[PDB]
């Protein structure tokens, strides 16, 4: 069928034929009958695909990133697998291959002839240029990179460049006719091997290629031993020592398809069956991962064992990884712009209201703190993986996801204490907060033991006291993963907007975005949960202790908590009794870890540095708080930080999420999690890799 076939996109007659030989072998196996388009630019292929004129193609990391941009947004469908049948790996190393007997190092590269695989590609041009930057004498505003690189080398075949402006580059490029220095295998020195031919044929003093490149064009040592490698160590090594002598680790070439309505399924099925029948050493007739003698890397990357499935949730950007993304981005930013992104912290605001507060925070801070905004926490977390943000404050249950993704508790919010007026906040330990089940006193029938079939208000799907504790407890009493079945109706923003759990959620004044895991939805979070129990919409509210005192008895001016009588509420203890919120020192469901500031490791030190500055300006004893901007005061709407917070306190050592949340706790989250995985939870599992 038109969409039961996967039209694969070639970029050269030779590549074009390999596919058709594949079409024949894939037919007798009865599967998505592959279709095969032809073109000449690895870019034009991206166009066709994006233009629904093609389906998929395989691009090197660089390309992937490029392909993933707004003009045409493609997605890494499947990663290629490298290594050996027994030691598979999905990333590679960019290496500086040189000849033996050359008394030159990496810092002595000025004015020499170099060979690059292709423009933009990773190992062949990206990484090398990232390494050399310093010795580039680049005026980002006076000229491009191809500019300074041009004067940096005496001549280097760098296919895809425009010799017009920079000819000493394509100068060394083999092949005649303006056809020379092309961006498709059309150009002999273009590619991985093409870059070797370039150092083999005497054209350069060094070629930038992957680790096994040398090994693929020279099977007999005697031959290989005459090629060395350039360590960043400023020393040389044998091509067998790449693991110790390499420029950098980069992600493997993947195969992309369209972002939406992009035949992801038919492609993947088609990739596994091709792998099985013509994988590395499956048939002699046709070799999928091997290309015929003469040319190389046709279609897929030669000598690649298999394909690892990409979670339909990691975009180009997430795929490529954080560090590599950064190296890549910075290749379009001046040394001035990049040093700005480094020194400023970028909080991630969860919602339109919270984004508004950060904008203000930003402003008052003098622009030391800028804002990036997501529609949900899982989204702000994804964002931190993109280095597009820096940190944000997370609740226990959320830290988990963030912790599982590789983030780290930087500073923890500390509330007011009972003992010390001495030890200063930043230095005192967290006493954690209590989880409670609130209900209106005027409901004497309801007890912990009679909660089923009731309506419920939770802070949010996946929050500590709002969900993880309650469903944790209700779960080990039924062994059931079902939640659409314990409460006749409830409001747990986050969950499937069609389940009994989103029935009681209302949303903004206008009625939109019901059950949205951000303040937008009104019965959202610690306060929206209680507002929910207060308004009689549901029967018991699952929230933290102080939450009750914070909206009862004239503490909050929220026109819905104005008249609330504190005693008018009751806690549901676990015995099966109900107590008054005053004696909740013995009627809570459990102790939870304070929400804390997660962030990226490489930013941990910095973020914790800046926040100690901000907090000082607008916190309890701050200097610019009362009058200019109070960081922790949201008018009982708990934005950015818990109102009831006294300060961002430090934490001994470099604790991990498990060390912070709690193994016992962490396990409980894990188990409950077993009932369901997050698309961002799956992504990070693979990501971690
Ligand atoms: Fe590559
Ligand atoms: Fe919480």
């Amino acid at each position: 069928a038109p969409r039961k076939n996967v039209r694969w996109c070639t970029i050269s007659q030779p590549e074009w034929l390999k596919c058709h030989r594949w079409q024949w072998r894939m037919k007798k196996l009865g599967a998505p009958s592959i279709t095969c388009v032809r073109r000449a630019f690895v870019l034009e292929c991206i166009r066709a695909i994006t233009e629904k004129k093609a389906d998929a193609v395989t691009l090197d990391g660089g390309m992937v990133f490029e392909a993933g941009l707004d003009p045409y947004k493609l997605r890494p469908v499947a990663a290629e697998i490298y290594g050996t049948k027994e030691s598979p790996q999905t990333h590679y190393y960019a290496v500086a291959v040189v000849k033996k007997g050359s008394n030159f190092q990496l810092d002595q590269l000025q004015g020499r002839n170099s060979c690059h695989t292709g423009l933009g590609r990773s190992a062949g041009w990206n990484i090398p240029m990232g390494i050399l930057r310093p010795y580039l004498s680049w005026t980002e505003s006076l000229e491009p990179l191809q500019g300074a690189v041009a004067k940096f080398f005496s001549a280097s075949c760098v296919p895809c460049v425009d010799r017009q402006a920079y000819p000493n580059l394509c100068q060394l490029c083999k092949g005649e006719g303006e056809n020379q220095c092309a961006c498709s295998p059309r150009e002999p020195y273009f590619g991985y091997s093409g870059a070797f031919k370039c150092l083999q044929d005497g054209a350069g003093d060094v070629a930038f290629v992957k680790e096994t490149t040398v090994f693929e064009n020279l099977p007999e040592k005697a031959d290989r031993d005459q090629y060395e490698l350039l360590c960043l160590n400023n020393t040389r090594a044998p091509v067998d020592a790449f693991k110790e002598c390499h420029l950098a680790q980069v992600p493997s070439h993947a195969v992309v398809a369209r972002s939406v309505d992009g035949k992801e399924d038919l492609i993947w099925k088609l990739l596994s069956k091709a792998q099985e029948k013509f994988g590395k050493n499956k048939s002699g007739s046709f070799q999928l991962f091997g290309s015929p003698p003469g040319q190389r890397d046709l279609l897929f990357k030669d000598s690649a064992l298999g394909f690892l499935r990409i979670p339909s949730k990691v975009d180009s950007a997430l795929y490529l990884g954080s560090r590599y993304l950064t190296a890549l981005k910075n290749l379009r930013e001046t040394a001035e712009e990049v040093q700005a992104r480094r020194a400023r912290v970028v909080w991630c605001a969860v919602g339109p209201e919270e984004q508004k507060k950060c904008q203000q925070w930003s402003q008052q801070s003098g622009q030391i703190v800028t804002c990036a905004t997501a529609s949900t926490t899982d989204d702000c977390i994804a964002l931190v993986l993109k280095g597009e943000a820096d940190a944000l404050s997370l609740d226990g249950g959320y830290i988990y996801t963030a912790g599982k993704c590789g983030l780290v508790p930087v500073l923890a919010e500390n509330r007011k204490s009972s003992k010390h007026s001495s030890l200063d906040c930043v230095l005192r330990p967290t006493e954690g907060y209590l989880a409670v089940a609130v209900v209106k006193k005027a409901n004497e029938g309801l007890t912990w033991n009679s909660l089923k079939g009731k309506k419920s208000c939770h802070t949010a799907v996946d929050r500590t006291a709002g969900w993880n504790i309650p469903m944790g407890l209700i779960a080990n009493q039924t062994g059931s993963c079902a939640f659409d079945e314990f409460f006749s109706q409830s409001c747990a923003p986050g969950a499937d907007p069609k389940s009994r759990l989103c029935a009681l959620c209302a949303g903004d004044d206008q009625g939109l975005d019901k059950c949205v895991p951000n303040s937008k939805e009104k019965y959202y979070g610690y306060t929206g949960a209680f507002r929910c129990l207060a308004e009689d919409v549901g029967d018991v509210a699952f929230v933290k202790n102080d939450t009750v005192w914070e909206n009862t008895n004239g503490e909050s001016t929220a026109d819905w908590a104005k008249n609330l009588n504190r005693e008018d509420f009751r806690l549901l203890c676990l015995d099966g009794t109900r107590k008054p919120v005053t004696e909740a020192q013995s009627c809570h469901l459990a102790v939870a870890p304070n929400h804390a500031v997660v962030s990226l490791s490489e930013r941990a030190a910095h973020v914790e540095q800046v926040l100690l500055h901000q907090q000082a300006l607008f916190g309890e004893n701050g200097k610019n708080c009362p009058d200019k901007f109070c960081l922790f005061k949201s008018e009982t709407k708990n934005l950015l930080f818990n109102d009831n917070t006294e300060c961002l306190a430090k934490l001994g050592g470099r604790p991990t999420y498990e060390e912070y949340l709690g193994t016992e706790y962490v396990t409980a989250i894990a188990n409950l999690k077993k009932c369901s995985t997050s698309p961002l939870l799956e992504a990070c599992a693979f990501l971690t890799r």
